[PDB]
């Protein structure tokens, strides 16, 4: 299979590969229980007429809940969903420090403290 | 106005808020070409009976040419168009632990080296 | 690839990953003649609408004859087949210590006497 | 009758046989309910032409329920249920030391820590 | 991932594995553009009833153009497509050192010079 | 007639020439017994309307076993065949660097040891 490593910054999280396939690889990670966890969904095509490409990573996890140490029955029962998509289209003939610069413009965009406070507080993004 | 500063490694970019909107902010890099630059498109909305939220992120940049420096006479031309939007999908009600949680794990997954090389080389992710 | 290593007693076989894919996973014991030796083919689904799952084992050993000791001339032939399967389905809302209660049921009554005599003598279970 | 005796560890459980018939044997636990217990079935054919033979052991058991505790009125109603079937598939004419060998490198791997990650964890077999 | 190396003389070309699926690897060479590069596509399987097996290579090399570096407007165009496929079907109850002889043959064939006259100079092979 | 001289390490090979023929060239190769020996087909063709060309080419070697040796009477007989087919798609107008440096990739790619191991120990090339 194929494992994956996330650090969280004192535990660390491993994903393991489960639906291996060329046009739609399914990641989920391994912790406790299966149902209700955290799943990721990648997908790479092309265009056209052999253009460019286009790239699709999505990332799920649903809350789950249970009564069982209180109630006396309950299943554990998912709550609410969120999804999180994303969009790559990048053609081939490109430029390898153009896309170099783009991807440290969106990691830095990334770990700023605007798109924390976005999330967050939802306040928009305006600092 | 607004502005957005943007760390690459050794420049820094800036861009500034050009339409300013509650259902519709449009972010504009400002370096030289205003045409076929770096723009941002953000909306923030409601969904069903108040129930979440929906949040949509847009980032284009179209790159241009230009001949006027060996050609004697070609005009700015703008070539491809890239096209990465984002779907925020979040309910008020919800957890700020769990939400920092998703949020760090994203930032991983866009830091980490298996997204990079899926753009770049074009690969499938699965290392 | 994936190795694995079975302890019969006096010594170690070692079984190697073949065919790695998702919804089949083959399992083969390097030793010697690849054609009739020992096979393992595992699958992993779900069932109905996302509520339990189904895992498939099914293990084969067929037996392989040779003359070239002796007679002139003759490749080594397949003789009997033998076909071992299993079907695990199990809810993914259930209970940890009910599944180790039921793992250490199933070795032990895959460890006892009666199914060995089962096996080797062809006698009913029932002592 | 027919008493099995089953070590646990630090218990030991009674299984007794129930109906007694060739074709099927079904042994049921005596502990306390007798409803949604821990119930096994045998079975032992023939196949084709006086070839081969076929063995079919199966290993249920449900969880049950009950809100007699504090709710006032409710029967044990019984949960989920399990089903371990098996299947072995041994012709006559074949060898001691080689069932004996199958035996063994099924009862390593049915103790081997690995399926019980698999069965506790849910993570595929691959270590 | 999975990197081949191949020595031409005097630089070594790096190729990449893509899309790694059992019934269909694809090997891309990195060098520069990737549309119109060097890919290969390996595929085994078997035949009939368990006899022998059937291994497909095929390497395929598609040439670019540009004329960016006077016209002002080109952009990368694939000219001619080759296509060199493979055929083994080489039964699993053989000979290994008849299938070392065969692969010494297969390479001598290939080295020899009165094939690199049929490919350059089109001449039919008979020296 | 033509001869074709083949080098093994420590004896010579004499292929010779049988069936000539423009669309359609045999070599056999003479040791011994003719039937169920080595044996070359060369073709050579044009395609679609003038524009590339089309190559195929075939080695079969087919082993034979005998039992006069020692049982009373035994005809040569063949066991297994072996087809290792090749097709070349090159179109006429095209680049003699670009071949040249094609043809010694071919030749590193079969000298080289991966594809001896995957010949032999049938594991799949990926070192």
């Amino acid at each position: 299979s194929k494992t994956i490593v996330l650090s969280v910054g004192e535990a660390t999280r491993t994903l393991t590969e489960i639906q291996s396939t060329a046009d739609r690889q399914i990641f989920e990670e391994k912790v406790g229980p299966l149902v209700g966890r955290l799943r990721l969904t990648a997908s790479l095509r092309q265009n056209g007429a052999k253009t460019a490409y286009r790239v699709n990573l999505k990332l799920d996890q649903a809350d789950v809940v249970d009564c069982s140490t209180s109630v006396c029955g309950e299943l554990p029962k998912v709550r609410y969903t969120q999804v999180w998509s994303h969009d790559v289209t990048i053609v081939a003939n490109s430029t390898e420090a153009s896309r170099k610069s783009l991807y440290d413009l969106t990691k830095s965009l990334v770990a700023t403290s605007q798109v924390e406070d976005l999330v967050v507080n939802l306040v928009p993004l305006g600092r």
